């Protein structure tokens, strides 16, 4: 089932989001820069950045100072250790794909609902687990992100054997029941949001 779907708001994230193949390599090219990182700084990044989306306030701060080079801006010391190893603080040099990565990645995760940010705390403790649904949210997207229309569809089988938390999708505005969910293009920034923020933490986890 589906029918087009036009108005100003879903135009507008059509024009975002139409190819998956381009999410992909963009998506991509965010992680072969995370590939210039050593392995205790990808550590210390994505541990620190759990305990910032405990408070969407810190989160804020640390976006703030990100984009505006302003170390002054952070109001936790989570924060202040990613800032510190980037090079945004005193005796250090701020690098430069470091800080567009982490723009990036926090912008994202500024995105999230507070629901959503207290599931991906939980889901991070099992691999597979958060492996999985980056897995099923991907293949939802490359089904339908060219399509500029409602569709009501489901799930393979096989996509449905390990749990997952589907009110993760739910709050992004992807509708479930049971197998069955309800593709709406007003929401596809926010599922593809969603879909770029976990594809990329799996990668730092």
């Amino acid at each position: 089932n589906a029918v087009t779907h036009v108005s100003a708001n879903s135009i507008r994230q059509h024009i975002l989001f139409n190819n998956f193949e381009t999410l992909h390599k963009d998506i991509q090219s965010k992680i072969d820069l995370v590939n210039t990182f050593t392995p205790q700084t990808k550590n210390l990044i994505f541990r620190n950045l759990l305990i910032v989306i405990t408070n969407s306030y810190h989160l804020q701060n640390l976006l703030d100072a990100l984009e505006q080079l302003e170390p002054m801006y952070v109001t936790d010391a989570y924060s202040e250790a990613i800032l510190n190893e980037i090079g945004l603080c005193d005796k250090g040099i701020p690098n430069l794909s470091s800080i567009h990565f982490m723009i990036y990645l926090v912008s994202g995760l500024t995105k999230l609902t507070t629901k959503q940010s207290k599931i991906l705390m939980e889901i991070v403790t099992d691999a597979k687990i958060f492996c999985h649904h980056v897995n099923v949210l991907e293949y939802i997207i490359k089904k339908n992100v060219e399509k500029l229309e409602t569709v009501t569809s489901t799930l393979l089988e096989k996509y449905t054997k390990l749990p997952l938390e589907v009110t993760l999708f739910k709050e992004s505005g992807l509708k479930i029941q049971g197998n069955t969910y309800i593709w709406d293009p007003e929401h596809k920034k926010s599922i593809c949001n969603l879909y770029t923020v976990i594809k990329i933490m799996s990668y730092i986890m």
